[PDB]
C-alpha cells in the first residue's frame, strides 16, 4: 500500500475513509456488554492498523511496540471525532452517549473530562473528516515506545505521513494546530490505559489482551 | 512585550535567546544540594514565563495553571537541549553530566530513559538554539489545564507562538517535525513530575512550592 | 480584627459565631450537586479565615501555607458539629443526612466510619456552641505546615487563640479535653484529603482548586 | 499500680521516670543491625505499656488496639526528647545521630523533615523531662482506635492521665501547650508507620510483629 | 485430638466432616449486611482451625502466624466448593448466588474471574467431599509464615495431613491433581485479602480483627 | 519430544538435565550489568520452554500466555535450586552469591526473604537435581493463564508431568511433599515479578519485553 505515498494525496486519504473501523454498538449497559465492546474495539483497531499504508513493511516486533504505546490514542481519537456535534457529553459507541455523569456512573472514573477537554480541543478547529483519518495514522507512526528496533523506518513512516498531511492542506498554519492537540492525545491515552490497567476487567491487562489479538493477526 | 508580535521575528527569537535562564551549576553530589538545584530550576522557570511576550497578559489564576502544567516540560527541554551534544548522557548541569547509571543512583529512579529517549527524538533533527526556545515558548502556551478560565487568550498566546515559529521557519515540513516531538516531552515531564509527587522531597509537595514561588512573583 | 484580642473574650466569641459560614445544601444527589457543594464548601472556608482575628496579619504565603495544610480540618469538623445532635449519622449538608451507607453509597468510600469516631468523641463532651467556634479557629492557627516562612507570627496567633479558650472556660480539665480530640481531628481530615485527592475530581487535584480561590479572595 | 492516681502526683512522675526504657545502642550502620534495633524498640514500648498506672487494667483486646494505634508515637515521642539539645539532627540511638541527609540514606526516605518539625515544636517549649513522660503516658490513653470495646474505660485512664498532667503542672497555659503538639506526634507517627509498612522488612508487617510481641507479654 | 492421626483415617475423615462451619446466610445485600456476613465468617473460621487435629499443639503465637497466613485460603476454599454444582456462579452464602457481574456490583472488583477459575480447576476433578476436608486442613497446615518460630512441628502437621490425604485415597495420580490446584488457591486468597486491605471496611484492617478474635478463641 | 512421554522415565530426565540453561555469570556490579543478566535470563528461559515435551503442541497463543504466567517461576526456581548447598544466601549467578543484606543493596527490595524462604522449603527436603528438573517442568505446565484457549490440552502436558514425576518417585509421599511446595513458589515469583514492574528497568514493562522475546523464538 506505499503506492499510495507515491501517488496522489486524495487516494491515501480516501483508502483511509475506506478502512475506518465499522461503526460498533454497545447495546446502563452492563459491564459483560462494555466488556464485550472494549474486546472488539481491540480487534478492530488491529486490523485498521494493518490496513495503513508503510505500518506492515516494519517488522512484526516493531509493529507490536508501536501499536502497544499508541492503540489507546487511536480509539481516544475515535471517541473524540464522533464527539464533535455534540455538547458535553461522549460517543463512546453508535447507541452510548454519555455525559460526566454517566460516564463516571459506567465505571471510567473521571476520565470523561480528560476526555471532553480532548473534545473542546479539536472542536476549537473544525476538525474535518479528512483531517482526522490523517491526523490518526500519524499518530500511530508518532509512536515513542522503548522496544522499536528500527528507528529509522518508524520515522520515515511518521515522515511520509506528516508530508501527506501537508499535502492534504495544500491543494501552514492548519496542519500545526492539529499536531499542536497531539500532546493532549498522549496523555489523555494514557489516563485511559492507566484506568483499564487498575480495574484489571476479568483478571486481565489490557496489554496482555492486545498481544494476543495482534499476535492472531500477525 | 507584544509588541514583539507585530515586529519581525528576529527580534522575538533574540529576546528569547537573551531571557534564557542562567546556567544552573549544582556542586556523587548530596542531596541537599540537589534539592538545592531543584529550588532554583523552579525560581528561573517562573521568572523566564514572566517575560515570555503574552504570558503576563493572562489573569494570575491562568498564570498560574498554565505554568502548573508546564512548568516541568520547560525544565526538561532546558535538559534535552544541553544533552544534545552528548551520548547516552544528560546535562542536569553545568558540573552534573549523568549517564543512565548515574541518574538512577543520583535518585532519579528510571527517568534517565525516558528523557534519552526525548534527547535522541531532538537529536535526529539538528534541533538548533533558535528552534528550541521557540519551541519551549510554544509549549508552555500549549498548555491543557482544566483550570483554565480564559482558554480564548490562551489559545490566542498559542496561535502567536505557532505562526512566530512558522515565521522563523520561512525566512514545510521543518515547523512540523518539532512539534511532533511535544508529545514525547508531555509524557516524559509528566513521569518526571510524577517521580517527585512520591518523593515528597523535604515533605514538600512540588505544586504547592511551585505556587508559592509564583505567588512572590507575582 | 486584632482589637478583640485585647477586648473581652465574649465580643470574641460573639464575632466567630458571626463569620460562621452560611448553612449550604446539596439539593442519592448526583455527583454534580456534590460537586457543586464541594466548591462552595472551599469558597466559604476561605472567606471564614479571613475573618478570624490575626489570621490576616500573616503573611500570603503563610495565609495560604496554613489553610492548605487544614482547611479540611474546617470542614470536617462543621460536620462533626452538626452531626452531634444525631446518631450513627453526618450532616453533610442541611438537606443531606448520611449513615455509614449512604456515606459510601455517596462515593465517600469508608470515610464515614472516621467521620463517626470523630463525632462520638465529641459527643462525649457535650461540645457547646461557642467551644466548637474557639476549637475552629484554634486548629487552623495550630497548623504545622513545613512551607511556614515566619513560625513566630503563627505561633503567636495560635497562643492568643489558645489564651481565648482558657479565657473563656474561666468565666482546667475543660480546655484540655477539646484540644485532645485535635490529633483525631488532623488524621480524619488527612484521611478525607487523600479520599479526594485519589478521586481527583472532574480532572481537579484539590490543592490546585483552593489555591485559586484563596488567590481570588487574596 | 493505680495507687499512684490516688496519691500526689511526684510518686506518679517519679514512677514514669523510672519505667522509661533501657537507652537503646544501634551498633551508616547494616540494615541487620537497624533491623535489630527495631525489634528491640518493638519490646522496650510494650513492657513500658504494661508499666503504666491504668494500661494492664483494660482488656487484652483493648490493650493491644490501644499500642497498635499508638506505639509509634511511643516511640516517635521519645526520639524526638532526645532530639531536643540537638540541631537539625535526630538521635534515633545512643550511638546513631543523623540529620536529614543521613536519615534519607539509612533508608528512612524523607521521614527526617517530618520528625524534625515534630522536634522544633518541642523545642520552641522548653520541653522537660517530667512534662514529657507525662505527655507520653497520656498519648498512649488517647488512642482513637476502631477496635476498642471499653471506651467509657479507655476514657477514664486519659483523664486520670491528663488531670495529673494538671496536677504536675499546678504544683495555665502550659498543659494546653504540650497537648497541641499532639496532632503533628500522631501524623508523624503514621508516616513513619506507613514507610515501614511499604518497606516490609523481612517479609514482616509491622502490625503482625507488634500483636505477636504482645501476644508474649500478655 | 491427635488420637485421631494414630487410629484409621475414615474417623478423621468423619471429624474433619462435622467440624464443618454451620452453613452461613447474607440475606443486591446491602453492605452492613456483607460485613456482618464478613465478622461471622471469620469467627467460624477461627472456631474450626482449632479443632483440626494437631494445631492446638502448636504454640499461641505459632497458631496465630499459621492463621494469617490462611484464613482466607480456607475461606475461598470454602466458597469454591459450595459452587461446583454451578455454572459462571459463586456461592457467597446460602442465599447469596452470584456471577461475574454480580460480584463485582456487590462490591468484589473482579474477584470473581480469580474465583471461578479456581473453582473450574476443583469441578474439572470432581472434588468429593471429603477430599475437600482433607485439602482445606492441608492448606492450613501448608502456612509459610515468615512469623513461624516452631517450623518443625508446623511440618509434623502438614505431613500428618498429607499422609492423611494419601490414606483416605488408598482405601497415586488423584492426591497429587488435588495438590497441583493449591498454588491457584493461594494466589486467589492473596487477591482476596489485598483487596478487603485496600477496602479497608469501617475502618478495619482484616488483618486487625483476625488478631482479635484469634485472641478472644485463644 | 513427546516420544519421551511413551517410553521410559530415564529418557525424559536425562533429556530435562540436557535442556537446562547454560550457566549464568553477571561479571556490588553496576545496574547496567545486571540489568544485561535480567535480559539473558528471559532468553533462555524461553528456549528451554521450547524444549519442553508438550509445550511446542500448544497454539502460539497458549504458549505465551502459560509462559507469561510461569516465567518468573521457572527463573525463582532455578535461583533457589543454585542456593540449596549455601545459608543465608542466594546464587543470582555463578559469580553473584548475596545474603539479605546485599540482597537488598543489589536493589532487590525485600524479596531475599521471600526467595530464602522457598529456599529452605527446598532444603528441608533434600531436593535432588533430577526431582529439580521435573517439578520445574511441572510448574510451567501448573499455569492459571485467564487468557488460556486450550484447557483440555494445557491440562494433559501437566497430568503427563505429574505422571512422569510419580513414575520417578516410583523407579509415596515424596512426590506431594514437593508439590506442596509448589504454592510459595507461585507466591514468591508474583513478588519478584511486581517489584520489577514496579522498577519498570529503562522504561521497559518486563511482560512487554518477554512478548517480543516469545515472539522471535516463535
Ligand atoms: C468496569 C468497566 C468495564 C468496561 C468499561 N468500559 C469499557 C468501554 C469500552 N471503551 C474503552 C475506552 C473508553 C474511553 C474512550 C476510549 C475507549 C466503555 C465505554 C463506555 C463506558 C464504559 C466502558 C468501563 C468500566
Ligand atoms: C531525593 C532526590 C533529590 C533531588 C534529585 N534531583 C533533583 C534535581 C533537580 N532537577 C529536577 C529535574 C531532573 C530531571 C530533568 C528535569 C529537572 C536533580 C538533578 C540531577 C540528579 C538528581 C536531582 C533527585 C532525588
Ligand atoms: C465522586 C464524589 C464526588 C463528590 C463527593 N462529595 C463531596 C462532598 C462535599 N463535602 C466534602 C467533604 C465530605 C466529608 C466531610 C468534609 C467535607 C460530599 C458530601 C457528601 C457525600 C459526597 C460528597 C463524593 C464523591
Ligand atoms: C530498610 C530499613 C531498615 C531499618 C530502618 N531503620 C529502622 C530503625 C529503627 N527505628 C524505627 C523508627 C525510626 C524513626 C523514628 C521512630 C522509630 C532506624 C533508625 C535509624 C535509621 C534507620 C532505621 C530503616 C530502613
Ligand atoms: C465494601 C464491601 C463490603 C463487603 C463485601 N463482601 C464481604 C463478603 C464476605 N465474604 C468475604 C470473601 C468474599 C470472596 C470469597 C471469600 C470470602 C461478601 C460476599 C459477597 C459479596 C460481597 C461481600 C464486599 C465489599
Ligand atoms: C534496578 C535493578 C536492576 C536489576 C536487578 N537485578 C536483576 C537481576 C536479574 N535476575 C532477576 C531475578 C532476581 C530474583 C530471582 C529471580 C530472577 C538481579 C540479580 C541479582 C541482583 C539484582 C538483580 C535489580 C534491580
Amino acid at each position: 500500500l506505499e503506492v499510495l505515498f507515491q501517488g496522489p494525496v486524495n487516494a491515501l486519504v480516501s483508502h483511509l475513509l475506506v478502512v475506518e473501523p465499522e461503526k460498533l454498538y454497545a447495546m446502563l449497559p452492563a459491564v459483560a456488554t462494555l466488556s464485550d465492546l472494549f474486546d472488539r474495539e481491540i480487534v478492530v483497531t488491529i486490523s485498521w492498523a494493518k490496513s495503513i499504508p508503510g505500518f506492515s513493511s516494519l517488522s512484526l516486533s516493531d509493529q507490536m511496540s508501536v501499536l502497544q504505546s499508541v492503540w489507546m490514542e487511536v480509539l481516544v481519537l475515535g471517541v473524540a471525532q464522533r464527539s464533535l456535534p455534540l455538547q458535553d457529553e461522549l460517543a463512546f459507541a453508535e447507541d452510548l452517549v454519555l455525559d460526566e455523569e454517566g460516564a463516571r456512573a459506567a465505571g471510567l472514573g473521571e476520565l470523561g473530562a480528560a476526555l471532553l477537554q480532548l473534545v473542546r480541543r479539536l472542536q476549537a478547529l473544525r476538525l474535518e473528516r479528512e483531517e482526522y483519518v490523517l491526523l490518526k495514522a500519524l499518530a500511530l507512526a508518532n509512536s515513542d515506545s522503548v522496544h522499536i528496533e528500527d528507528a529509522e523506518a518508524v520515522e520515515q513512516l511518521r515522515e511520509a505521513l506528516h508530508e501527506a498531511l501537508l499535502e492534504y492542506e495544500a491543494g501552514r498554519r492548519r496542519a500545526g494546530r492539529l499536531l499542536l492537540t497531539l500532546p493532549l492525545l498522549r496523555q489523555t491515552a494514557g489516563k485511559v490505559l492507566a484506568h483499564f490497567y487498575g480495574v484489571k476487567l476479568e483478571g486481565k491487562v489490557p496489554m496482555h489482551k492486545l498481544f494476543l489479538e495482534m499476535l492472531e493477526a500477525m
